[PDB]
């Protein structure tokens, strides 16, 4: 069973995972809502501070 068996687990370790991507929901959302009626400041909403969100 030595050889089988694998050494202190290391060897069958990692520690970088396939982590696929972040992507942002108002993306998601602009994507589906935009052509000249969606023009992407109609679709956007404004902010408390007073700016447009497109960036979570």
């Amino acid at each position: 069973s030595e050889a089988t068996l694998a050494p202190s687990f290391a060897s069958l370790q990692l520690k970088k995972l396939e982590l696929e991507f972040a992507v942002d929901p108002f993306f998601k959302k602009a994507s589906a809502d935009f052509g000249a009626k969606g023009l992407l400041l109609n679709h956007l909403m404004i902010d408390s501070q007073g700016r447009i969100v497109f960036d979570s």
